[PDB]
């Protein structure tokens, strides 16, 4: 089984504690890492923080401790408009260019692989990404003749039934891919003024509307339409969702009136970092939705959904259940990686919860 490991390049910036540099990590926990996103500029990958080139070096020097482990790179991202990944996917030959830059770049800075994060490709473009896929595998055949390792190629694609139809071939990209990520996390997506979990199981039987939403229907959907179970990764959140609420209720289907207020070293609306969840809950009132087997809490006017280490403990074993390649767990850097904050005096609760669950066969 594989656990993959996001790490971001911004989390340095974070004030006090909240800061995280790749010296943080746990070499001998996660099997990949993928540090968090390269950039492109007249066509080719390229760097994004001033300092990436050092800090490259140091997430690539954890494996001088442990010589199993693999780092990959990642292009795009949310904050990465998606008109400009098309655009470069569209004109063979603006695309040709952005692969044969993509190499040499790895090789220089030590990355074992690329990753993929075109943050939602549309109806146009599911042919192109198509494309892309297919060529940059060639490309990474092609260049293992220097007798070196073949390059890695995975993306991180979305968990959402009508984005999976509108612009991927999943049957298409899953022969070429070395793996592929689910994002399933963002579900009680961006919209809606209801409270409501982002990363559910399962159904929730108590709700009618939405089933396409949580790990479950995503999972059996992908499989049908013909990825293969040993590619699959299963995507596992390490922050939290939360909500300003705009009355007394607070079960399923209350009000909403915006996002939550910012976390102290997070300093961004709506999200919360596991570690700064964990102080939070102290004078909170916990709830477990039991149908989608996911916690919520709340305290004064804020209604926030989360993952705790059970939660994720199940949906790792359910993971296994269905004999997928492994999970995926959004940033290393929302996860309690000093180990201070939640209560018990481990390093990084909630990754090595799912590590647990995994190592056990
Ligand atoms: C990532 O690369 C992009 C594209 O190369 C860089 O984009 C910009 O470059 C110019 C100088 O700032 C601007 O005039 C343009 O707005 C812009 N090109 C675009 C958006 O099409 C961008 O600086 C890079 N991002 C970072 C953080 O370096």
């Amino acid at each position: 089984y594989k656990l993959i490991c996001y790490y971001t390049s911004w989390s340095q910036y974070r004030e006090g504690d909240g800061s995280c540099f790749p010296d943080a990590i746990d070499p001998f926990l996660c099997t990949h890492v993928i540090y968090s996103f390269a950039n492109i500029s007249n066509n080719e990958i390229d760097t994004w923080e001033w300092n990436d080139v050092t800090l490259y070096d140091t997430l690539n020097t954890l494996k001088n401790r442990n010589p199993k482990l693999k780092t990959l790179l990642s292009v795009g991202g949310w904050n990465f408009g998606p008109e400009r990944f098309s655009k470069i996917a569209s004109k063979t030959q603006s695309r040709r260019t952005f692969i044969k830059s993509v190499p040499p770049f790895l090789r220089t800075h030590g990355f074992d692989g690329l990753d993929l994060a075109w943050l939602y490709p549309g109806r146009r473009d599911k042919r192109h990404l198509t494309a892309l896929v297919k060529e940059m595998k060639a490309e990474f055949a092609r260049e293992a003749q220097a007798g070196t390792e073949r390059l890695l190629l995975s993306a991180a694609v979305s968990a959402g039934k009508i984005a999976i139809d509108r612009g991927y071939d999943i049957a298409q990209i899953s022969r070429h891919l070395d793996f592929i990520s689910l994002l399933t996390y963002d579900f009680h997506g961006a919209w809606r003024q209801t409270v409501g979990h982002h990363s559910p199981l399962f159904r929730g039987n108590s709700d009618a509307s939405s089933r396409f939403s949580n790990a479950d229907y995503a999972v059996s959907y992908m499989l049908r339409l013909g990825a293969p179970a040993n590619k699959l990764v299963m995507g596992i959140p390490t922050f939290g969702r939360s909500f300003t609420l705009a009355s007394s209720k607070t079960d399923v289907g209350a009000p909403i009136s915006g996002p939550g207020i910012p976390g102290r070293f997070t300093k961004e609306k709506g999200i919360l970092a596991y570690y700064e969840i964990c102080d939070f809950l102290h004078g909170a009132t916990t709830h477990r939705f039991r149908d989608q087997q996911v916690p919520y809490a709340t305290k004064g006017n804020q209604w926030v959904a989360y993952d705790d280490q059970e939660s994720v403990k199940n949906k790792a074993r359910y993971l296994k259940n269905r004999q997928l390649a492994g999970a995926m767990v959004w940033a290393l850097d929302l996860d309690d990686f000093r180990g201070t904050f939640c209560g018990q005096n481990l390093t990084f609760p909630l990754t090595s919860a799912v590590k647990d669950v995994l190592a056990r066969v």
